[PDB]
């Protein structure tokens, strides 16, 4: 029927404080609101995330899942997801401390 | 080795929930040796899933998700998480704002 065509509101995400290197840290980028379907999109300073040995990201339809294993000071920095619908974006940043 | 005791990375409900947002967190290790058991209370009392609430537990995380949040999904949700060498808990507060 009617279909409601809502902006996507991204729900706020955080690393953790204390993270020292080796340990394991995962993040979700979902919406709180927003009309289907969505797409998700990961940057790591100023480029977009590429997966490797270490970090995954794995997208679902209402969330996506970055994953850093073995974290050193290389993993530290800001990471940013954007979320798309076909009504609109937002976009979530939050930094990542890695100490030793 | 595979006896690296669990420890659960600290999670927290956002601080904007007003009534009807989806909200998700998810229960993973820092640390600790695969594989990994979760269970989520509130309360004190075992997540009885429904359908706008939903436990999905994956090899090394458990997901909570809340559809259309109220004020009666208000309370103290832990994350139990256990291995072959220990467990590990984290409670955080879900707050609505009415
Ligand atoms: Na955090
Ligand atoms: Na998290
Ligand atoms: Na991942
Ligand atoms: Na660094
Ligand atoms: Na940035
Ligand atoms: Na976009
Ligand atoms: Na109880
Ligand atoms: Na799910």
């Amino acid at each position: 029927g009617a279909s409601g065509s809502e902006i996507p509101k991204i729900q706020p995400f955080f690393f953790p404080k204390n993270l020292t290197t080796g340990k394991t840290v995962k993040v979700i980028c979902n919406p709180s609101e927003g009309s289907l379907p969505f797409t998700f999109e990961w940057l790591k300073d100023g480029t977009q995330v590429v997966p490797s040995a270490h970090v995954a990201v794995k997208t679902h339809e209402d969330y996506s899942l970055l994953n850093i294993d073995s974290v050193g000071w290389e993993d530290a920095g800001n990471y940013s997801c954007v979320l798309n619908n076909s009504a609109g974006s937002d976009t979530h940043t939050a930094t990542l401390s890695v100490f030793a």
